[PDB]
């Protein structure tokens, strides 16, 4: 439950890198 | 281009799939 | 409702995966 | 390539199907 | 409206499917 | 291989009685 | 033996929408 | 016009089906 | 509307002859 | 009998175009 | 047999017929 | 011109239809 | 104007002749 | 319903096609 | 061979969806 | 229930899709 | 190829996040 | 354990973005 949480919160972090990624590349 | 739109498509997936995962667990 | 979103996500992941294959095919 | 283009095709079924499951319910 | 786009497009994958069954056939 | 042919048209028919029905629908 | 089943359903689906442009014609 | 096209791919289809039972016949 | 009389028509002969298709075949 | 049936489809398909042909010629 | 040389033109004249009206529609 | 043909086919398809009625009759 | 009516007796004395057939076989 | 009876033929066809492309393919 | 395999597959999710359809519309 | 069988297909499909993708790119 | 290395990651993460809704679905 | 692979795999891929962004940024 906390596992999820932290789960979660990697998910938006990858999200914001990859949409980074695009806008840059 | 045509990559980086797919690798944002399977972030979005992902993410949002998670997103389920914590509600249900 | 939230497994609907995530579906679609995946169709339009999907979708362009194939897209991409048919232009490097 | 004549395949790849039916893939791409069943790829556009399939999504516009997933969204109007998503409308409907 | 959306169910009407959604048969053409199994329209053109059955016919393009016809396409190649002629070609391989 | 003639089977084919009839086939073909079948699908050819089939593809245009849909795109009928969308424009009056 | 599998394209005459195949054929069935083609002229089966035909049929289908011809009786619906009739009643929308 | 669509429809008129629509009869054509009947007529060619329905020929090639006479055809057919001929030379099975 | 008398085009339509005559698709329906041509509908009901193809799917005369595709039945007598798939008995003999 | 299966043919004659047939027979008569054709001949009334092929009696209602004569008369299209009539009115538009 | 020779019902079927009948059935066959029957088919043909009415393949006619229909691509004459297209061509005046 | 394109109307004649179609009239040349009725008469080879009649020119039929009574050798058959002759071979019956 | 004098091949339609043409036209039409053709498809008048062929008429005739199917239902005979029809009768008879 | 009548459209959604379409659909389902359709889908059945092109389930028959794709069956035969992978026993050929 | 690899992309009959997604081929299948395509089929198999799209056949999923249509029968959802049918029970949901 | 329907929806989760439906999801595995997709996802089963998108990693061919992606495979294709690896080994072609 | 580095990003086909960086979609296989996604891909395969998504793979296990499905896997598990899966089973607790 | 099965969300511990989960959690890897999204280390993984958010390590490979960065470097990416690394390098463009």
């Amino acid at each position: 439950s906390k596992l999820l949480e932290l789960l979660r919160k990697l998910g938006e972090a990858l999200h914001k890198a990859i949409e980074l990624l695009e806008k840059w590349g």
